[PDB]
Formats: C-alpha cells, sequence, structure tokens
C-alpha cells in the first residue's frame, strides 16, 4: 500500500549502479573482433564426440567470458559497499556469482526475434548451437534459453536492472563467505531500494508482484550456476582444453 519515495542515498545508489554499468558493458560490442575468433564446425547432427573433439567456439566465448568476468569484477568495485568487505569476502563473492552475473548481464544482447544473443553481425551473434560447439548440453542450454526469456518478459529498467546483478553479487549465502552479516547489510540496503524504486517508480500491470518474480530469477540463477559448473568439470577433462580458456576461466570455474 505505501509508497515512500527513495531516499537521497537510495537515489545516489541507483545513480552510482546505472553509471557503473555504462562504464562497464558495452552496448555495441565494439570489442568483441579483439576475441580468438568464433569457428563453427559442421555439427548439424550435435555430435558430443565431434564437439569435444574440436570445441570450436571455446576459444571465442571463453574469451568473451573472461572479458566479462573482468568488466563484472570492475562493476562490483563500484556497488556502494562492496569496498567495505574484506578482500577475501570480496574475492568469494566474484568467484561464486561471476557465471550468474553473466547470464543476467547477457539479457542486453539477447533477443526474442530469434532467441539468440545478438552483439553485431552474423559473426558474433550466438546461438543455442554456438553453445553446444563449446562443450556444453542441452540440460544447460535449455532452461538458460527459458530464463533469458523469462527475464525479458519482466521488462525491466535499467536501474532495476543494474540492481538485481549488484544484489545478486552481494550475497550472504555463498560458500566460504566470512562476514556474513556485513553483505547481508550491504545486500538489504540494495533490495530496499529495489523494492522502494519498484514501488514509486515501475508504472501497472508490470509493478505486479515485480519484486518476487525479479527475486525468483536470483534462485533460478543458483540451479543455472551449478549444472554450468557439472558441465564445466567434465569439459575439463577433455586434453588440451586449458590452452582453449584463459587463467582467468580457470581460476573462477576450476
Ligand atoms: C557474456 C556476455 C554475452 C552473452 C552471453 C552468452 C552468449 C554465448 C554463450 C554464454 C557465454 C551466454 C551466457 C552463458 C553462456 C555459456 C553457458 C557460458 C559458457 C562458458 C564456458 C565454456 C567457459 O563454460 C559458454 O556458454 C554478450 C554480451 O551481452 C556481454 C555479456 O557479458
Amino acid at each position: 500500500s505505501l509508497r515512500p519515495k527513495l531516499s537521497e542515498e537510495q537515489q545516489r545508489i541507483i545513480a552510482i549502479l546505472l553509471d557503473a554499468h555504462h562504464k562497464t558493458y558495452d552496448p555495441t560490442y565494439s570489442d568483441f573482433c579483439q576475441f580468438r575468433p568464433p569457428v563453427r564446425v559442421n555439427d548439424g547432427g550435435g555430435s558430443v564426440t565431434l564437439e569435444l573433439s574440436q570445441l570450436s567456439m571455446l576459444p571465442h566465448l571463453a574469451d568473451l567470458v573472461s572479458y566479462s568476468i573482468q568488466k563484472v569484477i570492475g562493476f562490483a568495485k563500484m556497488i556502494p559497499g562492496f569496498r567495505d568487505l574484506t578482500s577475501e569476502d570480496q574475492i568469494v563473492l566474484l568467484k561464486s556469482s561471476a557465471i550468474e552475473v553473466i547470464m543476467l548481464r547477457s539479457n542486453e544482447s539477447f533477443t526474442m526475434d530469434d532467441m539468440s544473443w545478438t552483439c553485431g553481425n552474423q559473426d558474433y551473434k550466438y546461438r543455442v548451437s554456438d553453445v553446444t560447439k563449446a562443450g556444453h548440453s542441452l540440460e544447460l542450454i535449455e532452461p538458460l534459453i527459458k530464463f533469458q526469456v523469462g527475464l525479458k518478459k519482466l521488462n525491466l529498467h535499467e536501474e532495476e536492472h543494474v540492481l538485481l546483478m549488484a544484489i545478486c553479487i552481494v550475497s550472504p549465502d555463498r560458500p566460504g563467505v566470512q562476514d556474513a552479516a556485513l553483505i547481508e547489510a550491504i545486500q538489504d540496503r540494495l533490495s530496499n531500494t529495489l523494492q522502494t524504486y519498484i514501488r514509486c517508480r515501475h508504472p501497472p500491470p508490470g509493478s505486479h508482484l515485480l519484486y518476487a518474480k525479479m527475486i525468483q530469477k536470483l534462485a533460478d540463477l543458483r540451479s543455472l550456476n551449478e549444472e554450468h559448473s557439472k558441465q564445466y568439470r567434465c569439459l575439463s577433462f577433455q586434453p588440451e582444453c586449458s590452452m582453449k580458456l584463459t587463467p582467468l576461466v580457470l581460476e573462477v570455474f576450476g
């Protein structure tokens, strides 16, 4: 019922997060041509044996994800309060949420026109088929696409988008966290900002239980995270796979 106005601090938090995102997410994807080139082998049959023997799209996608992890680290460092955490806790949070924030931020390039992550010409258009060419299976891809569509349909304001990523990163329920109380205090400040923003700036009927739906996406992400982890493990068993990855990727997912 009540719709309190955003406090000055809350307005500041949102401005800071919008700015952090604009500085770490290039909507033109102009750096992508610097990654190792994408290669698409003929795999109309979706052969696991062939996909693993080649891993043709892995070098490019690994570079894309490595690049993205670097951007997420930069984004996180700008989250109000993040710097108040110990170095040890900052790293724990980053490593555990990296893949989830990547899935979230990727929703910006995802398009329902053809269910792909379109980052430019045909060369930089990523489809389910490209993900399989990188060693992953439908067990991850299927729910990932469903997740992207579900997120797209929430029609989030950029303010809600950046707050969701911040809330995802600053989670007290990550294994290995030291000061969970502090992390939770920081997360609550962000969650309260999101709830307040939704209540006084998000017009209906898109505001109906929007917060609950957003929180459910965070739960969905935990599942996707676990499935990606299991599959990455399997992928890492392929001889010479490390050379197709990057040191940052090896560390975060290793
Ligand atoms: C990265 C970003 C973008 C798209 C995200 C995608 C499309 C390609 C496949 C990805 C990268 C998917 C998200 C997860 C999925 C995954 C399952 C991860 C996996 C990585 C590994 C092999 C190491 O296991 C390869 O496929 C583009 C832009 O919006 C920026 C955003 O930052």
